[PDB]
């Protein structure tokens, strides 16, 4: 029985490296990736891999990895898929420990924008689950924590998260984590995955797929948003996205409206995590 050697990124940056026989669907492999990660509540995540034009793809657990890595290397990423809107609600600490990782990396990579206090008082609730209480000895008036904040560090910023650090005395890991997440679940674009497109009239906008819908980014003023009850029917067709809205109280009509993306494969990929937003958070 013939097995592949797969390669996946953890979210606290080391590799887990695991065979699987060359006919395995996804969830074979997320199914060990998560065992090694002793992770119960697993359906808040999934594992993603770059394609041929090196986009980001989630990789469907009910399909062949053959099938969607094609041409590439079986070389992966663990992810959190669906950002939960109530984290405290999560049956587990490990679960949030998880999301906690994923969203400090969503922060130094600038896909999730944080003012500074903000960044100083989740980088604060970080040192403190790994590393306790403040401690003085080890901080001088020059300290440059290895803890990586935001995108980009400022000796201020290294100052503020000192200064929350020392508020924090007492704190557990799980309690400091959770304070982690009330405050990152808050920031305007927790959770959002962000999709370049242009409207109907060729203006660029864009999509922003979260648990409360699909939301259009055009500067800022206007950002309109369409909760996931209103949606209908979600569709591609060649380069074309669309969506069905119910029609409104008193409205004879549905409405459809229809976005360009950059090509085929960015209509399908943006239509395949609509969908599936649609569906978890309607059964959440
Ligand atoms: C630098 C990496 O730790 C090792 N390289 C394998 C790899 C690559 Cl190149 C890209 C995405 C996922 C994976 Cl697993
Ligand atoms: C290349 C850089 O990211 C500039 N952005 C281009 C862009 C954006 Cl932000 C939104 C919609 C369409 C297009 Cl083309």
């Amino acid at each position: 029985p013939k097995s592949m050697q797969c390669k996946v990124i953890l979210l606290d940056g080391s590799e887990y490296t695991c065979d699987v026989e060359k006919r395995s669907r996804g969830q074979v492999l997320f199914d060990k990736v998560c065992e090694h990660l002793n992770l119960l509540e697993k359906d808040y995540f999934g594992l993603t891999y770059r394609d041929a034009e090196n986009q980001k793809n989630w990789l469907d657990p009910a399909k062949e990895i053959k099938k969607q890595v094609r041409s590439g290397a079986w070389h992966f990423s663990f992810n959190v898929k669906f950002y939960p809107p109530d984290p405290a609600q999560l049956s587990e600490d490990i679960t949030r420990y998880y999301l906690c990782l994923q969203l400090r990396d969503d922060i130094v990579s600038g896909r999730l924008p944080c003012s500074f206090v903000t960044l100083a008082l989740l980088g604060s609730y970080t040192v403190q689950s790994e590393l306790g209480d403040y401690d003085p000895d080890e901080c001088g008036s020059d300290y440059i924590s290895e803890f990586r904040f935001a995108p980009n560090h400022t000796k201020e910023l290294e100052d503020k998260v000192i200064e929350l650090h020392k508020s924090h005395r007492g704190m557990t890991p799980a309690e400091a984590e959770m304070h982690f997440l009330e405050n990152a679940k808050k920031l305007s674009m927790y959770g959002v995955d962000l999709h370049h497109a242009k409207d109907s009239e060729g203006v660029e906008i864009m999509l922003g797929v979260c648990a409360s819908g699909l939301l259009i980014y055009r500067d800022r003023l206007r950002i309109n948003r369409f909760a996931w009850p209103k949606v209908l029917k979600i569709s591609y067709k060649r380069n074309n996205f669309y969506i069905k809205i119910r029609p409104g109280e008193f409205e004879q009509f549905e409405s459809t409206i229809g976005f360009k993306l950059p090509n085929h494969r960015a209509a399908k990929r943006l239509w395949k995590v609509c969908v599936e937003h649609h569906t978890f958070f309607r059964l959440l």
